[PDB]
């Protein structure tokens, strides 16, 4: 049986976007079914990475499992995970994000230097998303993660990045000057991934363990 999305298309669903849930409720499918809308459900604009490939990976999946991958209670005492909401991303007329990420912020006057790891213990592929926020400009920057000149860092057996954020003031899209890209991984059994940021990452909260 296929999977039945609700508002959105597979981006706004898979990153949790509150308006987004599936219209099915299954842990298994062998297609999905998409919607009317030609956007593909971001709220903060910017462009989903790899969106075409991420599709294929999502298509006829045996199991499926949402898991809180770096748990918001615990996983961040250093950094502010309660302020990155937006008028972008609005549930029920407040302002609020995607559901299976977060937008860390500085706490106080200070971003330290994060460094995160988790170590795949599901037993199968674990799909990690996260996204890169490009600010409008140096007085956003500073508000949003104090230091300057901030750099972001992602790696795994399979997969390695560096980030080095555009501040620009783009046009204004849902009332944002700024820009997140979205990004992705299968991360392996027993494999490693790293988080190393000193600003403008939007962590993984949620990720899902997956079979094809």
């Amino acid at each position: 049986a296929p999977l039945h999305l609700g508002k959105c298309n597979i981006a706004g669903w898979i990153l949790g976007n509150p308006e987004c849930e599936s219209l099915s409720t299954a842990s298994s499918w062998s297609y999905i079914v998409e919607t009317s809308s030609s956007d593909n459900g971001t709220c903060y604009p910017g462009d989903f990475i790899d969106y075409e490939e991420l599709r294929e990976q999502l298509s006829s999946v045996s199991s499926f499992e949402r898991f809180e991958i770096f748990p918001k209670t615990s996983s961040w005492p250093n950094h502010d995970s309660n302020k990155g909401v937006t008028a972008a991303c609005p549930h029920a007329g407040a302002k609020s994000f995607y559901k299976n990420l977060i937008w860390l912020v500085k706490k106080g006057n200070s971003y330290p230097k994060l460094s995160k790891s988790y170590i795949n213990d599901k037993g199968k592929e674990v799909l990690v998303l996260w996204g890169i926020h490009h600010p409008s400009t140096s007085a956003d920057q500073q508000s949003l993660y104090q230091n300057a000149d901030a750099y972001v860092f992602v790696g795994s057996s399979r997969y390695s990045k560096k980030f080095k954020p555009e501040i620009a003031i783009r046009p204004k899209v849902r009332d944002q000057e700024g820009r997140m890209n979205y990004y992705w991984t299968l991360v392996e059994p027993g494999d490693k991934i790293t988080f190393e940021a000193t600003g403008n990452l939007v962590v993984p909260r949620y990720a899902f363990a997956m079979e094809r």
